[PDB]
């Protein structure tokens, strides 16, 4: 099934600003509902061990989620892995990116333990998040942005709408 309205999916290493953004669409677009991804996968305990994620708890997670990616409205979804989604889902994909400096900081401050964040720092060098979403979606959909301030993550919303508009 082919989805009846505008899907963008949010996507980058933890700490680059997917759930900011997203709830910033949210607020300030027009008929978009945020999908927090983490949140269904603990809920919905879409995992092996919330850590360890094999085929089928993707499955799973898939299937919960089809239904509301073809329903009527528009979806921003937000999550730090790409590939498992089809590409039928969705129309833009946008991929955030933070320098090393910011983004040490905001896991810090967010609390993550000195191992989770220095393998999430490592994944945003090596553009782990980057080069999945290219690897699986159309170039012309995917959009890097740097997201380092607040004046990018607006510049970058206002992106976001007038492709929104044009897909409308
Ligand atoms: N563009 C931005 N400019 C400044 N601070 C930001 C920006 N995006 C996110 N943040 C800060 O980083 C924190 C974590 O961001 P968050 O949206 O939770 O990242 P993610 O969902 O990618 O893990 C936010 O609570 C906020 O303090
Ligand atoms: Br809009
Ligand atoms: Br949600
Ligand atoms: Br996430
Ligand atoms: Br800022
Ligand atoms: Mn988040
Ligand atoms: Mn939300
Ligand atoms: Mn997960
Ligand atoms: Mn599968
Ligand atoms: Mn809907
Ligand atoms: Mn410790
Ligand atoms: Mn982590
Ligand atoms: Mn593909
Ligand atoms: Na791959
Ligand atoms: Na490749």
């Amino acid at each position: 099934e082919q989805p009846k309205g505008i899907n963008i999916l949010i996507t980058g290493t933890p700490g680059t600003g997917k759930t900011s953004m997203a709830e910033m669409i949210a607020a300030e677009l027009d008929g978009f509902q945020h999908l927090e991804v983490g949140k269904l996968v603990k809920e919905n305990h879409f995992y092996t061990e919330t850590h360890i994620i094999e085929e089928k708890d993707e499955d799973r997670l898939l299937d919960f989620m089809e239904p509301i990616m073809v329903s009527r409205g528009n979806h921003v979804v937000d999550y730090h892995s790409s590939e498992l989604f089809p590409e039928r889902w969705f129309h833009m994909v946008v991929v955030l990116h933070t320098s090393t400096e910011v983004l040490f900081e905001r896991l810090t401050k967010r609390q993550y333990s000195e191992a989770k964040r220095a393998e999430n720092m490592e994944a945003e060098i090596q553009c782990i998040c980057e080069e999945e979403a290219r690897d699986a979606y159309e170039d012309d959909i995917v959009l890097v942005r740097e997201n380092d301030t607040l004046e990018q993550m607006a510049a970058t919303v206002e992106e976001i709408r007038e492709r929104v508009e044009v897909l409308k």
